[PDB]
């Protein structure tokens, strides 16, 4: 029976099959060292004698799993044969222990497990909440609001986006309760289903998204002058977020931060306006970082007239996106999440790419 | 509490609160009838000196649950209180509402549960899901993860699955009918109400598929099918075998295999006698997958694009990571809109798709 790394454990003094690639290998003639590495790891393997092909070359190892607390995993597999299925014909261009070949590597490679990992929360949570997952080609996810009342959607925006869109909402701030108790999921399904590659990258966990630190963005630009020294301009920047993120860290200890009430003239003609200015829309920042961004949407047909000539553009222009809203669409709000991003501060990694496959 | 129109039949002689939407209304004096549609169906709601708002209009319903075997569920809700929460201006004519009808959706709902089973199974076997920028970079990720799948368009909605260290093509057929059940299983399991909406005929136990050679299908769609096919087989020669396979195996499936190496790209394991390790599935006559195991030897590959005249130095990009042993691996892709349209019965591809 095939074994991965991962369970080798409970075979100690047994016959196993393994199938992986060859991640390195130590030619001492009688005696062979070779590292092989599955989905799940690597292992040890001894053999000797053998003509052995190159690294990277795609092996089928058969023998007995003994004890080593030296080797990887504290395991070892002494071969009794090794069939290589697909001998790799030239020495890898950087020594792997080029994406389409270093990408192969355990820490290469974990981010984009650990995302699949986080998708997977993502889309469970919400199922549960009765969500339905939609496949559109910001205006039709709020006409499948209207279909649906509650939906979301995973797709590229190049970045992966995880978007939300609920409807019969109080205000923005069931967005914010909703994403807290989503990304808790998320997280949760990384931890269970992805342990290993969290550890393996030696990322240290974030602190638990709930109850997260609400701040205006009234309220965070006066920090950033009054007690950053930081010149606030227009709107948020890199660099404002990311000094209120270390603010936050400090102040709550808390890695993330909800900035709230945006100035009417920075969120789109779509955002409920509020009266004092603001809008009821929300930036999540996650150690320092933009993670999401969103809000509660203008339901009233009337309304979206009036705000769209308070932003010098032609309605006229809009007639097709006004349309559905002339048919009772519910009050509603969404957000959409940075899927890399997230990834990215949640696993300490240098940049985005590092999240993304072949950026 | 909010209550959803299916659940209704656990709280007859209690106060529930509905949300949704104004499916039709008449007034009668006094007192009017209304249909409140929310997204798990439609209850019909008595009111009384209520202003009726255009139909379309959302609106919160607090009332009484009663019986009434004269009333779509059997039961109805004698509203309290009512309030519009959105007005609705114009009448009702295009699809940014006509899609919001129980049938109009019902095909959408069943296939975010046949996607919710595709991934479901898939993980649970250990697959890794993917996000690409194509059949290079799931083929390059086979390398990385050993089995991953991506669902996203390519216009149409693509599943798409890849795997490695396998035997043959045949792991794939085989991986592919457990899959499927899995899916219809999701749907039937989460989504049987629109199922039932629609009236569509479950098909045949996705299990032990018929599989048939391209040769053989040629032989019968020819000679006992009456039809002059050609080297590719077209939607009408498709269709044939579909009621071929029907009748003789009483399935609603086909596995058609072997096709022959010219019709089928540069990358795709090739048999001496000519055919290739590919196939494609026909499920109520119509192609809902292929796939096949691919060449994963370098010097292979460069064979197969002279064969085919094909100019390797154009390929050089292709080729790189076909020199750093990629194990024997193949895929296929399942139309997901396809499958429903067939699977619910549906007229059109575009009815299972939200915008056309």
């Amino acid at each position: 029976m095939r074994v991965l790394v991962r369970d080798l454990k409970a075979h100690v003094g047994q016959e196993v099959e393994l199938l992986g690639f060859l991640h390195w290998r130590r030619d001492l003639g009688r005696i062979q060292f070779l590292l092989l590495r599955d989905r799940s790891g690597v292992v040890q393997v001894v053999t000797g004698g053998l003509k052995l092909p190159l690294p990277e070359s795609a092996l089928r190892v058969r023998g007995l799993v003994v004890e080593n607390a030296k080797a990887p995993g504290g395991l070892e597999v002494q071969a009794k044969e090794v069939e290589v299925l697909s001998p790799a014909l030239e020495p890898t261009p950087v020594e792997i222990p080029y994406r389409y070949v270093t990408l192969r590597g355990e820490k290469a490679r974990a981010p984009l497990k650990v995302q699949a990992a986080l998708v997977r929360g993502f889309r469970r949570y919400l199922d549960r909440q009765d969500f339905t997952e939609i496949f559109t080609p910001q205006l039709y996810k709020q006409i499948m609001v209207g279909v649906f009342e509650r939906v979301y959607e995973v797709a590229p925006v190049e970045y992966l986006s995880l978007d939300v869109e609920m409807g019969f909402i109080a205000d923005e701030e069931d967005l914010m309760r909703l994403e807290e108790a989503l990304l808790a999921e998320m997280l949760e399904e990384a931890l269970n289903t992805a342990g290993d590659e969290i550890r393996l990258l030696g990322a240290t966990w974030p602190s638990f998204p709930q109850d997260i630190p609400r701040l205006t963005h009234a309220e965070a630009k006066r920090i950033l002058k009054e007690e950053l020294g930081y010149p606030v301009g227009q709107d948020l920047s890199e660099e404002a977020e990311r000094l209120l993120g270390e603010y936050a860290k400090e102040r709550w200890g808390s890695d993330w931060l909800f900035v709230t009430r945006y100035p009417r003239s920075v969120r789109p003609f779509y955002t409920y306006p509020e009266e004092d200015g603001t809008t009821r829309s929300f930036d999540l920042l996650f150690r320092g970082l933009e993670i999401t961004s969103g809000g509660q949407r203008i339901h009233r047909y009337e309304e979206l007239l009036e705000s769209l000539k308070a932003k010098g553009m032609d309605p006229e222009a809009f007639h097709g996106y006004l349309e559905v809203f002339k048919y009772g669409m519910p009050p509603h709000g969404g957000f959409a999440i940075g899927a890399e991003r997230l990834t990215q501060k949640l696993l300490g990694l240098p940049n985005v790419r590092y999240a993304r496959a072949f950026p």
